[PDB]
Protein backbone atom coordinates (compact mmCIF):
# COMPACT_ATOMS: atom_id res chain seq x y z
CA UNK A 1 0.00 0.00 0.00
CA UNK A 2 1.65 3.36 -1.24
CA UNK A 3 1.75 5.69 2.35
CA UNK A 4 -0.22 9.13 1.64
CA UNK A 5 1.87 12.18 1.52
CA UNK A 6 0.92 15.10 3.00
CA UNK A 7 2.27 18.67 0.86
CA UNK A 8 2.80 21.47 3.52
CA UNK A 9 3.08 25.26 2.08
CA UNK A 10 4.80 27.14 2.58
CA UNK A 11 8.07 25.70 4.41
CA UNK A 12 8.73 28.61 5.78
CA UNK A 13 7.18 32.02 6.43
CA UNK A 14 8.10 35.46 8.33
CA UNK A 15 5.48 38.21 9.08
CA UNK A 16 5.02 40.86 11.04
CA UNK A 17 2.89 41.00 14.44
CA UNK A 18 -0.75 41.37 13.40
CA UNK A 19 -0.56 39.89 10.20
CA UNK A 20 -2.68 37.10 8.67
CA UNK A 21 -0.93 33.70 7.93
CA UNK A 22 -2.15 31.04 6.18
CA UNK A 23 -0.55 27.38 5.74
CA UNK A 24 -1.88 24.64 3.43
CA UNK A 25 -1.81 21.00 3.46
CA UNK A 26 -2.60 18.86 0.38
CA UNK A 27 -2.90 15.00 1.04
CA UNK A 28 -2.27 12.73 -2.04
CA UNK A 29 -5.31 10.61 -1.78
CA UNK A 30 -8.84 11.60 -0.56
CA UNK A 31 -8.56 11.77 3.66
CA UNK A 32 -12.79 12.88 3.86
CA UNK A 33 -11.64 14.88 6.84
CA UNK A 34 -9.09 13.04 8.95
CA UNK A 35 -6.53 16.21 9.75
CA UNK A 36 -5.03 17.16 12.38
CA UNK A 37 -3.22 20.24 13.13
CA UNK A 38 -0.14 20.87 15.59
CA UNK A 39 2.03 22.92 17.26
CA UNK A 40 5.45 22.57 18.08
CA UNK A 41 8.14 25.16 20.21
CA UNK A 42 11.63 24.40 20.23
CA UNK A 43 12.81 22.12 22.89
CA UNK A 44 8.77 21.11 23.20
CA UNK A 45 6.83 18.22 22.40
CA UNK A 46 4.12 18.70 19.65
CA UNK A 47 0.98 20.70 21.21
CA UNK A 48 -2.31 19.50 19.24
CA UNK A 49 -4.47 22.55 18.59
CA UNK A 50 -7.21 21.42 15.77
CA UNK A 51 -8.87 17.72 15.56
CA UNK A 52 -10.91 16.64 12.79
CA UNK A 53 -10.32 19.51 10.31
CA UNK A 54 -11.96 21.92 11.77
CA UNK A 55 -12.43 21.73 15.91
CA UNK A 56 -10.59 23.76 18.15
CA UNK A 57 -9.03 22.29 21.16
CA UNK A 58 -9.38 23.47 24.82
CA UNK A 59 -6.96 26.56 25.80
CA UNK A 60 -6.22 27.42 22.24
CA UNK A 61 -6.71 31.03 21.24
CA UNK A 62 -9.68 31.91 19.00
CA UNK A 63 -6.91 33.61 16.55
CA UNK A 64 -6.59 30.11 15.37
CA UNK A 65 -9.10 28.37 13.21
CA UNK A 66 -8.93 25.44 10.36
CA UNK A 67 -10.94 24.22 7.55
CA UNK A 68 -11.31 21.80 4.34
CA UNK A 69 -11.90 18.73 3.01
CA UNK A 70 -11.10 16.41 0.63
CA UNK A 71 -7.50 16.36 -0.24
CA UNK A 72 -7.10 20.14 0.50
CA UNK A 73 -6.81 21.80 3.81
CA UNK A 74 -5.78 25.15 5.99
CA UNK A 75 -4.44 26.84 8.95
CA UNK A 76 -5.28 30.13 9.40
CA UNK A 77 -3.59 32.54 12.06
CA UNK A 78 -6.36 35.54 12.08
CA UNK A 79 -3.27 37.90 13.99
CA UNK A 80 0.19 36.66 14.66
CA UNK A 81 1.70 37.52 17.99
CA UNK A 82 4.98 36.73 19.31
CA UNK A 83 3.97 34.31 21.41
CA UNK A 84 3.02 32.14 17.93
CA UNK A 85 6.71 31.35 16.67
CA UNK A 86 6.99 27.66 15.95
CA UNK A 87 6.80 24.73 13.94
CA UNK A 88 3.79 24.22 12.26
CA UNK A 89 2.18 20.38 11.68
CA UNK A 90 -0.72 18.77 9.65
CA UNK A 91 -1.49 14.98 10.24
CA UNK A 92 -3.65 12.96 8.86
CA UNK A 93 -5.61 9.55 10.43
CA UNK A 94 -7.54 8.31 7.61
CA UNK A 95 -5.27 5.61 6.67
CA UNK A 96 -1.81 3.45 8.45
CA UNK A 97 0.38 4.78 8.94
CA UNK A 98 -0.17 7.92 9.96
CA UNK A 99 2.14 10.71 7.88
CA UNK A 100 2.83 14.32 8.47
CA UNK A 101 3.67 17.24 6.26
CA UNK A 102 7.38 17.99 6.91
CA UNK A 103 6.39 21.25 8.81
CA UNK A 104 6.26 25.57 8.42
CA UNK A 105 8.31 27.10 10.52
CA UNK A 106 6.95 30.31 11.51
CA UNK A 107 9.41 33.69 12.51
CA UNK A 108 8.52 37.21 12.91
CA UNK A 109 9.97 39.80 10.94
CA UNK B 1 -12.97 16.94 31.73
CA UNK B 2 -9.13 16.54 33.13
CA UNK B 3 -6.75 16.49 30.52
CA UNK B 4 -4.86 12.94 30.21
CA UNK B 5 -0.83 13.31 31.37
CA UNK B 6 1.64 11.54 30.22
CA UNK B 7 4.72 10.90 32.24
CA UNK B 8 8.20 9.90 30.11
CA UNK B 9 11.52 8.18 31.49
CA UNK B 10 14.33 9.12 31.19
CA UNK B 11 14.33 12.71 29.88
CA UNK B 12 17.71 11.72 28.29
CA UNK B 13 20.19 8.82 27.89
CA UNK B 14 23.36 8.31 26.86
CA UNK B 15 24.18 4.67 25.91
CA UNK B 16 26.64 2.85 23.60
CA UNK B 17 26.20 1.22 20.19
CA UNK B 18 24.70 -2.86 20.73
CA UNK B 19 23.25 -1.93 23.97
CA UNK B 20 19.84 -2.56 25.20
CA UNK B 21 17.27 0.66 25.73
CA UNK B 22 14.03 1.02 27.26
CA UNK B 23 11.58 4.13 27.86
CA UNK B 24 8.86 3.96 29.85
CA UNK B 25 5.42 6.02 29.54
CA UNK B 26 2.82 6.31 32.39
CA UNK B 27 -0.90 7.69 31.68
CA UNK B 28 -2.71 9.32 34.97
CA UNK B 29 -5.82 7.47 33.90
CA UNK B 30 -6.02 4.27 32.21
CA UNK B 31 -5.88 4.51 28.30
CA UNK B 32 -6.65 0.86 27.62
CA UNK B 33 -3.89 0.21 24.83
CA UNK B 34 -4.45 3.52 22.74
CA UNK B 35 -0.73 4.57 23.05
CA UNK B 36 1.35 5.17 19.93
CA UNK B 37 5.35 5.87 19.77
CA UNK B 38 6.76 8.27 17.52
CA UNK B 39 10.77 9.29 16.34
CA UNK B 40 11.82 12.91 15.46
CA UNK B 41 14.98 13.26 14.66
CA UNK B 42 16.51 17.17 14.17
CA UNK B 43 14.76 19.23 11.49
CA UNK B 44 12.54 16.71 11.06
CA UNK B 45 8.62 15.84 11.52
CA UNK B 46 7.94 12.92 13.76
CA UNK B 47 7.48 9.28 12.36
CA UNK B 48 4.67 7.03 13.69
CA UNK B 49 6.64 3.87 14.81
CA UNK B 50 4.22 2.27 17.10
CA UNK B 51 0.67 1.69 16.81
CA UNK B 52 -1.94 0.48 19.61
CA UNK B 53 1.20 -0.24 22.14
CA UNK B 54 2.28 -3.07 20.00
CA UNK B 55 1.89 -2.86 16.05
CA UNK B 56 4.89 -2.41 14.59
CA UNK B 57 4.56 -0.39 11.18
CA UNK B 58 5.81 -0.90 8.08
CA UNK B 59 9.66 0.33 7.09
CA UNK B 60 10.50 -0.07 10.88
CA UNK B 61 13.21 -2.35 11.83
CA UNK B 62 12.64 -5.38 14.08
CA UNK B 63 15.08 -4.39 16.87
CA UNK B 64 12.01 -1.66 18.03
CA UNK B 65 9.35 -2.96 20.05
CA UNK B 66 6.46 -2.24 22.27
CA UNK B 67 4.56 -3.19 24.91
CA UNK B 68 2.13 -2.21 28.17
CA UNK B 69 -1.62 -1.93 29.03
CA UNK B 70 -4.05 0.20 31.52
CA UNK B 71 -1.37 3.28 32.29
CA UNK B 72 1.99 1.35 31.64
CA UNK B 73 4.17 0.85 28.38
CA UNK B 74 7.83 0.28 27.68
CA UNK B 75 9.34 1.28 24.33
CA UNK B 76 12.26 -1.04 23.70
CA UNK B 77 15.55 -1.27 21.53
CA UNK B 78 16.69 -4.27 21.73
CA UNK B 79 20.49 -3.08 20.28
CA UNK B 80 21.49 0.67 20.09
CA UNK B 81 22.12 1.56 16.35
CA UNK B 82 24.10 4.89 15.17
CA UNK B 83 21.10 5.98 13.26
CA UNK B 84 18.56 5.37 16.36
CA UNK B 85 20.05 9.10 17.53
CA UNK B 86 16.80 11.09 18.02
CA UNK B 87 13.83 12.07 20.06
CA UNK B 88 11.60 9.23 21.31
CA UNK B 89 7.84 10.54 22.02
CA UNK B 90 4.41 8.41 23.46
CA UNK B 91 1.27 9.72 22.68
CA UNK B 92 -2.29 8.59 23.76
CA UNK B 93 -5.45 9.05 21.82
CA UNK B 94 -8.10 7.71 24.58
CA UNK B 95 -9.48 11.32 24.84
CA UNK B 96 -8.97 14.70 23.53
CA UNK B 97 -7.06 16.78 23.38
CA UNK B 98 -4.50 13.64 22.28
CA UNK B 99 -1.36 14.23 24.48
CA UNK B 100 2.49 13.54 24.19
CA UNK B 101 5.02 12.61 26.58
CA UNK B 102 7.70 15.23 27.19
CA UNK B 103 9.74 13.31 25.18
CA UNK B 104 13.17 11.12 25.57
CA UNK B 105 16.23 12.57 23.66
CA UNK B 106 18.75 9.73 22.91
CA UNK B 107 22.67 9.97 22.11
CA UNK B 108 25.63 7.35 22.00
CA UNK B 109 28.32 7.55 24.35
Amino acid sequence: TPDIQMTQSPSSLSASVGDRVTITCQASQDIIKYLNWYQQKPGKAPKLLIYEASNLQAGVPSRFSGSGSGTDYTFTISSLQPEDIATYYCQQYQSLPYTFGQGTKLQIT
